């Protein structure tokens, strides 16, 4: 692809995180603690998942960045609304809010409903976001793959402005501690 061009500098907000993320002095960098990290609760905050939104809002124009997933065996990864739904259980759908994919059990799926499977030949290390707000669209790049398209959301209807959105998963497994990391430009 040739959108790097759009690169975008992307910073974690501390006040969307779930109380048990660990986000770096540089913003840039958000892990699983093994413990609840002695924040305040506030309605911005996700309950019931390890995620965390961008701070960074878009409502026009063309944007890109990228994510180390280097030794995960979760993750979700995106954008979505900035009003979606902070408490309790709910789907990653563009029924939602949410434009994004994920790691699961050795599969790659894309959050559509019901999900969609993808074919990706070498798991990725890091993986590119590109979102054309005008045109509805939302893509998803393989850099590990010389940059190769994993799944391109179309006609989305974003229907208020956007946020980065991260999910570092679960660590059930002990395999799972590893950061989720927005690369440099
Ligand atoms: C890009 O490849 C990966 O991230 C793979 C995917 C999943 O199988 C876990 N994983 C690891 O490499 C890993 C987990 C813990 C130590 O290494």
């Amino acid at each position: 692809h040739h959108h790097h061009h759009h690169m975008v500098h992307i910073t974690l907000d501390r006040n969307t995180a779930n109380s048990w993320l660990i986000i770096s002095k540089d913003r840039r960098q958000v892990r699983m603690g093994d413990t609840h990290q002695n924040v305040s609760d506030n309605k911005e905050r996700f309950s019931n998942y390890p995620m965390v939104l961008g701070a960074q809002r878009f409502s026009s124009g063309k944007m890109y960045w990228e994510v180390d997933v280097t030794q995960k065996e979760a993750w979700d990864l995106g954008v979505c609304r900035d009003s979606v739904q902070r408490k309790g259980q709910f789907s990653l759908s563009p029924e939602n809010g949410f434009w994004t994919i994920w790691l699961w059990q050795d599969s790659y799926e894309a959050g559509t409903s019901p999900q969609t499977t993808l074919h990706i030949q070498v798991p990725p290390c890091q993986i590119g976001i590109f979102v054309d707000y005008e045109a509805g669209v939302v893509s998803f790049y393989n850099i590990t793959d010389h940059g190769s398209l994993i799944y391109t959301f179309s006609e989305c209807v974003f229907a208020g402005p956007l946020r980065p959105f991260f999910n570092v998963g679960f660590n059930y497994s002990g395999g799972n501690a590893a950061p989720l990391k927005l690369c440099p430009l």
